[PDB]
């Protein structure tokens, strides 16, 4: 595997998935470099926390539909880290609305962090990935199955894959590899809610995902032992439907 | 057979290529069909005098549809002249062959605005207008599946179109509103290098999307809801 | 040009007595289509068919034939050569399933579903080569159930994604010669209370299928319409999970 | 994070060269208790006996014509006699042959379908028992199922026809605690290095590194990278899925 002493970026991880990613690769000896879009108490504890680890880690605010805001947030990446070897894109919004009544703004903000979000994080990452680097992005299974009242989210994520195998194809020679991780459904603030089992019966291993599960896999694509795997899409999500 | 006859069509991107095909194709078979262009040329003028030389009650308007309000204002229009409409077609989009690490963030906006927030919103403006029934149909590529460089920014948006059909092909499916995608291979050292791949030995033409297209308008795919239909030769 | 053309071609549909087959033999025929099809046994199934068959004037013709033997599957051949000498369709459509837990699953019942699913498509394939020349449209009945898994069916359903492995290698093989091949991915179709709607609620339309809406499918692969559409799976599933 | 591979169990259908081969060695070499099979005692079946000798713990390699139901019964008497139990199967027996379609005969259709297809169901069928409660399925895929060969639409069935089966086995036994999952391999370099040399320096090998995003072949070492992962409580939540191991090909 051979994680220690790597630098990664991983984008939106105050909570859920990127925050369980950022901790697991942290606690393995990764140089982890994350962000979230507002100061909040998950963003503290996360910052708390960080520090508490042995490592050279980073938790800044950047709001990723803020083009501006990339920009400034990878010239203190390359200001404190000068290279990165894993890149993440996991920072992504939802929303359920019924598609009619779907505003135009609130499509825009979906693409603009799911979709356009992760291209700009990619793009102004390669100069700082150099000659070998892994850049992988959060899918969703939900894409190729389709849910009511979230086709602007499916959208987003089904894109990913179409640039991932592209952007693959391109960089290929020159060292860098880029995959999906398609998830299943992953507990994450489910607890700050009161009474699962519609999505357990859809799963194969009946039981929802954990966001170090997510990192388990996120741990192998960052790794050598995944050298000859690119543009694919790893599917993460249990066999779920 | 298909029964086409005196149902209704928008077809984006009539002016030239897949979509003047499929324009042509549906206006010969009886098919009211209302098109869109963005810039006036020859090619939309030769366009909009074959289609008022034939018995059909055929329009072609200019509308850029990476402006959201020139897309309002095209189903103001397809509203008062047309009432209704049966089947949708996806196909206007654009592409360019950029270095990634050099594409500027306008150029992807722009394949972004027209190839999926365009498409995203044409159908969100056809929707009252299919009413009980309808078949939208959005023209993807086999190329996001295979990848292409100098092109990740293309890929991208014909892959999200996939993504937005099966959802919606699930939210309305219930309401009588069928959404399909169809997947495009190519459409003479450059006719070989795509033949080569072909596993028919040949590239497409316009009118063999308009085979498919007329399926999918048809009741005989009235079974057939959020599919990505191959229409590529086997390529790849 | 935006028609069919269907009326004087010459179709070769298996099991055509019951479900799924039957009624594309019949719509075929309805059609102009000289429908060649074939069963295991004599029921009145196949009785009925012959009759109905007749009082739709044309040149049908059904046999007995069990596709889990190669020496009447050459046979069957051997009449469609005598009786039509050209064909322009080829359905692969008989298929056999069952229930068993997997781990009871004798050898016998794992080779008969193989035999009939696989080994009996691909002679059926083998054979009508010949007989379909310059032109030809090969159609196989394939699932999308294949994609999602079932218990209790594994055996089904690597039959019936095998069916497009051969198909795809078959287009690209064929192509050139004017030979078509593809698969019709169906969903859960009505043949011979809670099943209904165990799986319409798993349906995009809110229905099950009709063997006539796979029969609208086939008449497409079938006109010159899809002539440039080969290798594919194309889905006839109502959107399914 | 740490694949926890030392002290586990498994058995690797057709070791004794190529790609197998080079999942013996490896799994072998980080701890894991190797059962391997092949087909016919060869040099190359005798080296990797004295080879996993000069390794330890028990490995097995044993031969076992999966073609014949009966030996496949006999492979398992032995797994279960010498070990007793396994953590991880891994169905990489194969066969390919290029045969034009119109001529392949009923007999070698038949072989390819008893070794790719039933004869992995019959390994998989045999270990369920000896996988108890926690274990993990592998079976060897191939990319060039979902592209279409000419001259092996044979071969491209059955290796498309495991993922139908290992889609299902997923479904069915996840809540036992068993996983089943396929890798689609590209193409990795084996014994081809003998079938030299300009036949092979670089009409083989450019011409399918050209399809590729990395430019170049595989090995059977990157194909244990991902055995290995998928072996490991890393993957604990991956069942039912097909990954792809072919630097992008296409
Ligand atoms: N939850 C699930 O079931 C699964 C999740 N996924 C995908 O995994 C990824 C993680 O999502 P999930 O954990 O579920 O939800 P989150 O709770 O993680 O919410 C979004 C995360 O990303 C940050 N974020 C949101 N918007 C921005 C923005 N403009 N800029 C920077 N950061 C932002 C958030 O930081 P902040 O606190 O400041 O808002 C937060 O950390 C998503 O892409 C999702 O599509 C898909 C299938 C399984
Ligand atoms: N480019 C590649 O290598 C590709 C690999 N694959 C798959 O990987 C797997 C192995 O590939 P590869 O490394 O080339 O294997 P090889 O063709 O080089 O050798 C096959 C191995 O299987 C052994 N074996 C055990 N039982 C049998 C049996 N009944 N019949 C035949 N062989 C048996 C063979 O033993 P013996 O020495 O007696 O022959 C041999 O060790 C295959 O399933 C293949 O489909 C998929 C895509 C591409």
């Amino acid at each position: 595997l051979g994680l220690r002493g790597k630098k990664a970026l991983v984008t939106g991880g105050s909570r859920g998935v990127g925050r369980g990613v950022v901790l697991a690769l942290a606690r393995a000896g990764v140089d982890v470099f994350t962000c979230y879009r507002e100061e909040s108490d998950a963003s503290a504890s996360l910052a708390r926390e960080l520090k508490q680890l042995g490592g050279d880690h980073h938790a800044l605010r950047a709001d990723l539909a803020d083009p501006k805001q990339i920009a400034e947030l990878f010239q203190e990446v390359g200001r404190r880290f000068g290279t990165l070897d894993v890149v993440v894109n996991n920072a992504g919004v939802i929303s359920h609305v019924p598609y009619a009544e779907l505003p135009v703004a609130e499509w825009q903000r979906i693409v603009d962090v799911n979709l356009t979000g992760a291209h700009l994080v990619i793009q102004h990452a390669i100069p700082l990935l150099g000659d070998k680097g892994s850049v992988i992005s959060i899918g969703s299974k939900s894409s190729e199955v389709g849910i009511p009242l979230r086709a602007h989210y499916t959208a987003t994520k089904h894109a990913l894959r179409g640039l991932t195998r592209s952007l693959a194809k391109e960089y290929g020679r020159s060292g860098l590899r880029f995959n999906v991780l398609a998830l299943g459904v992953v507990e994450t603030e489910e607890l700050h809610a009161l009474p699962t089992k519609f999505y357990s019966t859809k799963t194969a291993l009946g039981r929802l995902g954990t966001p170090d599960e997510v990192a388990g896999a996120v741990a192998w694509l960052a790794s050598d032992l995944s050298r000859y795997v690119t543009g694919a899409t790893i599917h993460v999500d249990g066999g779920i439907s």
